[PDB]
């Protein structure tokens, strides 16, 4: 899924998605983070 916090890149995506969701995976998107499956 999506988030609504700032990102940096995947990277920082990545922790960012693992709390919010649990997907220690993803991608950024001009500002947010994005999981993956």
């Amino acid at each position: 899924q999506f988030t609504d916090v700032k990102c940096t890149g995947s990277k920082q995506c990545w922790p960012v998605c693992k709390q919010m969701f649990g997907k220690p995976n993803g991608k950024c998107m001009n500002g947010k983070c994005r999981c993956y499956s």
